[PDB]
């Protein structure tokens, strides 16, 4: 199968790219996996597979980490995300990004029941599993449980049976047999969970899906627009229907070659312990525990030698900055074109905590709108942040089109030399905030409402006449033959490769 | 002579530290030795000395470029401004600061006149010379003129005799015996110009050093404070007192080592067109012409074989980075303690261009405070926004113990999580604004007055009764056994020096 269609030939694409570890000897879920992931992600290192690891029996599981994480090189940086889309692993975040939002007009392609697959190969009814007993990691040091649930699919359906969401949510380990997890608005788990519970007549139908589709995955955590079924989704942006099975607990549909499966409910009156998390900002507050929704299992079923993804998510970088705000970032430039705003380009800076998205504006078609900047950033702010593609992002940057809005660096220099602080920014007090932020909900104000900022860093004449100036650096302040002759006698002076 | 006494020792210095490409075929000053000098800039290559420069006759002269700019390695990066003053070369900026603030509490330490010395080994008469007809760089393509002057150090005194300030100030030849430059408040040079103009009587006497002490061009970057001369300043960080000559045209004095010194007045009555100039904020506005000071040229003396440094400003990283920022950031530092305010450190990261400085907090004091952010970030923004050192400056963030204000990453992390746009913000609008800034002089608000930020990044429980979070990384989320154990498996696993 594919690398794109089955995790386990994306773990083995991974080997074949030289981006993979396996390690072999005992290795510890309680700390050690995660200390071993978070020192990958924090230095770009090769993917980890854990393939011996303490405490896993009758086949449940191995691990692996940083799926979704950078490489070292420039030239293959987002090679991890690339495999998870078919995509050549030098692709850039813009290709990844049109491939992500490809399927946006186009008919969904829905999935292709078939009687079996390779999530059937074991099962383990109501009397054969214990999830305390299972290799479970502690994946931070105060974190307030094992968190099972960093990279596996939520799979629930509305009442009426006309949307099937699929989502990364995090989940830890209850008891025996009960999960806890975020279910918190406006993500699509909690609009669906708000259906059943209104309906008031049974807990909602539910499956996690762990090692899951590559591609399935990626629009898991991506904020396609409320009612499209995720599934027909990916068929549409893969040019092929997925493969599902029945589970045998309830009539929800699973990836076929899905690594493990839990099959079960989650409650619309029940809750439990939730928390706390090292979280994607890069914190953790330990003893802040909440409640959480609560989940039941009932079954578990999964691959021979299965192996279950791990996020070790916190400081700078992993799946929580690639994706979550990179697929925000992708789904917010659709957005805005939608609303007939002139944005190009969109890109959740990882130096923001992608806490920020900067739009590149085509300031051409700015020109035509004759308009200014107290009213753009009223107009482009009321679309975003009142919308749930925007729900993560708390400040947005509006740059011209000499800014590279997928090069940090670029945005850092123009959102400080070309926004002036207050007079060029719009706040915005009566919109939701993202309370996981820390100055949101262990802040000074309201944790659900407020904090959120429009940036203009487009410049006066890009209103009106046009860019007036040059950058005073090396590609703009000297002409071409000049540039290209320094270039050629660079090394010969003795001054000082793409791959790497 | 020591390097840091002497800028022809220092060229040596930095062919000793192999940091140093001697270029010994014919050169452009026109946009050719800019050209390379921007290249090693953007880079963190070796410092270029341009040996064969074309127009240079009759000694007058070489060009070094970046002499304060960075090396490539995180080891000696700051090596070139250690060199500057006798510190070893893998110096820390905290280091480099320390010692840039050392002289403030220490007695001045006068200079020595001497009777003579090698800046008196050639002369020019006014009739000898056409500053039109030396090879004075044009720097960036779109400039106003041939900026002669961008690391030399003018000196100018206090009618009263009593203060002789040192200070860099940018300068292009206007005709054969002029230059027309900045000076502007609140800058010192425009403090004594206006004394002077409010006496009448006569134009200012002048003198610009070019090749200085490398320890005096450091203190002529830097705020110290109103009335304090820089040659004392110097005298005291280093323990030895400067050696002076009298220039041959006026009673001003001039470092004995000095490679080139102009002689003349500084108009009281007259301006000429100046500008534009390729920034330190990354920009040039092609036409923006207007009226600078006017200097007038009657003496030019020189070294043999005389090295004029150049500073090819603009994007990063240059001496208007390295020296402006790191060097404001060091008075506002000790401007905050002198205030009785808890601040620890402070510095302007690269990422803001040095629009920022990041005060880092020992927020044990200021717990002892009682105090709440709205007073607390008045207070400072108070403090520097209304002093000099405070100029330069647009956005203070202010930052808890555990941020190294010295890492633009770690900065970039504390302000976009730790601190709520808006609620967590002073602005500032009665205030010097620095109107080089695009956003300022080019933006959409008044060029002179506001635009400053005060960012508190500082969490709630810093201000009460301690951190309350532990960060999601790998130094902070793992215990120091398992740490260690990680790391000394490391390589043994499969996974990937200091100097480099
Ligand atoms: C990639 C990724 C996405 C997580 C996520 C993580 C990862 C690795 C974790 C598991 C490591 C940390 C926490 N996660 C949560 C989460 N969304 C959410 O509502 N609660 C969460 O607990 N997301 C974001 C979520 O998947 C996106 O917001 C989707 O748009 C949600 O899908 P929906 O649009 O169908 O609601
Ligand atoms: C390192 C450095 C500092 C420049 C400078 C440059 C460099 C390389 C140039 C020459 C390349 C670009 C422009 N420069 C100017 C400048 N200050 C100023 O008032 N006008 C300027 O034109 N400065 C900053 C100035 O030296 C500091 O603000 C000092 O504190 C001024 O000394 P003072 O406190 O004695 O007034
Ligand atoms: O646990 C986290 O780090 C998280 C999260 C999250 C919640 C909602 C939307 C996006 C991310
Ligand atoms: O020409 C420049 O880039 C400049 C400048 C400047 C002026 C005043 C204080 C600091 C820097
Ligand atoms: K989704
Ligand atoms: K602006
Ligand atoms: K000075
Ligand atoms: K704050
Ligand atoms: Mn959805
Ligand atoms: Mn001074």
């Amino acid at each position: 199968q594919p690398a794109h269609l089955c995790f386990r030939s994306f773990v083995e694409a991974l080997k074949v790219d030289n981006d993979l570890v396996e390690i072999n000897t005992p290795i510890d879920p309680n700390l050690e996996a995660a200390a071993i992931t978070r020192r990958v992600c924090e230095t770009n290192d090769k993917a980890p597979l854990f393939n011996n690891l303490i405490g896993m029996k009758n086949g449940l599981f191995r691990i692996l980490g940083a799926p979704g994480s950078l490489r070292k090189s420039s030239a293959d940086r987002y090679g991890r995300l690339a495999r998870h889309l078919a995509l050549p692993p030098t692709a850039s975040m813009r290709e990844i990004l049109d491939k992500m939002l490809s399927a946006s007009d186009m008919p969904p392609i829905p999935p292709t029941i078939v009687p079996t697959g390779p999530c059937k190969e074991n099962s383990l009814d109501d009397s054969e599993f214990d999830l305390t007993e299972l290799p479970v990691p502690l994946i931070h040091k105060s974190d307030g449980g094992k968190y099972i649930q960093t990279y596996g699919m939520h799979i629930v359906q509305s009442p009426d049976g006309t949307w099937t969401n699929w989502s990364i949510a995090r989940a830890m380990v209850h008891d025996k047999n009960h999960l806890t997890g975020l279910v918190i608005p406006p993500q699509h788990i909690w609009q669906i969970h708000q259906m059943w519970k209104k309906e008031g007549r049974s807990d909602v139908p539910w499956a996690l899906a762990f090692g899951v589709p590559p591609a399935a995955i990626m629009a898991s955590s991506m904020p396609i627009p409320d009612g499209v079924t995720e599934a027909g989704y990916v068929g549409a942006m893969t040019g092929s229907s997925l493969e599902l099975v029945k589970c045998d607990t309830n009539d929800l549909y699973v990836p076929a070659t899905s690594e493990i499966v839990l099959e079960g409910t989650l409650s619309i009156s029940e809750t439990g312990p939730e928390g706390p998390f090292g979280e994607m900002h890069g914190y953790i507050f330990p003893g802040d525990t909440h409640l959480g929704a609560k989940y039941k299992v009932n079954r578990i079923t999964y691959r021979n030698n299965a192996i279950m993804p791990m996020s070790s998510c916190g400081r700078l970088t992993d799946e929580t900055h690639t994706m979550i705000g990179s697929l925000a970032a992708a789904e917010i430039r659709k957005l805005c074109q939608q609303n007939d705003l002139p944005i190009t380009d969109a890109f959740a800076p990882f130096e923001s905590q992608v806490t920020w998205v900067a739009l590149r504006v085509d300031t051409e078609k700015l020109r035509a709108m004759k308009t200014t900047s107290e009213g753009f950033r009223k107009r482009v702010g009321d679309v975003v942040f009142n919308h749930k593609a925007g729900y993560t992002i708390h400040r947005l940057v509006l740059v011209g089109d000499d800014i590279d809005v997928y090069e940090g660096k670029d945005v850092l220099w123009a959102f400080s030399t070309r926004c002036r602080p207050g007079m060029d920014e719009t706040l915005f007090e009566d919109v939701r905030g993202f309370p996981l932020i820390p100055y949101m909900g262990h802040g000074n104000g309201p944790a659900h409402r407020g904090g959120k900022v429009v940036s203009d860093a487009l410049m006066p004449t890009e209103y009106t006449t046009g860019r007036n100036w040059e950058a005073a650096d090396f590609n703009q302040s000297y002409p071409e033959d000049l540039k290209q002759k320094v270039l050629d006698n660079w090394t010969k002076m003795g001054f000082s490769h793409h791959h790497h």
